[PDB]
């Protein structure tokens, strides 16, 4: 399928949409392969079985990329220009959670710009990341084909 | 392989670090993988080749990526807690972009609380990247063993 932006002129305030992701052993070695951070609670079963947590759990910012990539995707979708965001950490996420990023149109500004605000959930419906995004929307309608990615193994 | 923390009562105002990484082709199709922002100025070169960048571009929150591995490794490293960050995108990160994110403590406050800059720039020195991280340092002196990323094949 393409995928089909929202401008400015068509994005309402309190206008909502969602983004959903497990939390699965590939997206923590992912994000250590692309972060550089190797911390061994992310990555070693053994290791973090000796911790508090019990369990592996997923870097605190993982959800700062899915929240760019529900903007960047979803709403307002492709021709979004990314000017900032902010972020903070409520609640851990474990191997095995699953997030729903909730975005919300909070304020159309000047310059085709937009404030955002930009929540994650896990399953419980406990909130994990709170936060704010400033963004540029696209000016205009815009249907793209997102890329396919090459196969990626890992094991 | 081993990584010594910075405990809280060891950080003084004004120190600072620093943590490189060069922006490969890799690098965009793993934060592409994790995120699901597969747009196509990221990955295809084909297409970026059409738009204004005349070649790929850089997600990016894969700045907000090394800025979280640069304090998770290096200052104050292991058993520091992530409560905030604030991230301004100012420039565009290109393919075959160096970033270097340099790292400064800015403020200790009570209960092990740390305020940190968080800059990035590019290969020409130019600031692609501004913004603050909040904290909790660890308290105690940490020795920790990085955990190896798995064998990662693209394609």
């Amino acid at each position: 399928s393409q995928v089909q932006n929202i401008p400015y002129a068509e994005l309402e305030v309190g206008q909502k949409a969602e983004y959903t992701s497990s939390i699965a052993e590939r997206d923590l070695q992912l994000f250590a392969a692309v972060s550089g951070d190797r911390n061994p609670v992310h990555l070693d079963a053994a290791y973090a079985a000796t911790t508090q947590f019990k369990e592996r759990i997923a870097h605190g910012m993982l959800s700062g990329a899915l929240i760019s990539a529900a903007i960047a995707t979803v709403l307002p979708g492709p021709g979004t220009i990314y000017l900032g965001q902010t972020l903070r950490f409520t609640r851990p996420v474990k191997l095995g959670d699953d997030l729903k990023v909730e975005l919300e149109v909070l304020e159309k500004l000047p310059k085709n710009r937009v404030r955002m605000a930009t929540r994650v959930f896990n399953q419980a419906g406990k909130q994990v990341v709170d936060g704010e995004a400033e963004i540029m929307a696209p000016e205009e309608k815009l249907s793209v084909e997102l890329a396919e990615l090459p196969p990626i193994s890992i094991g």
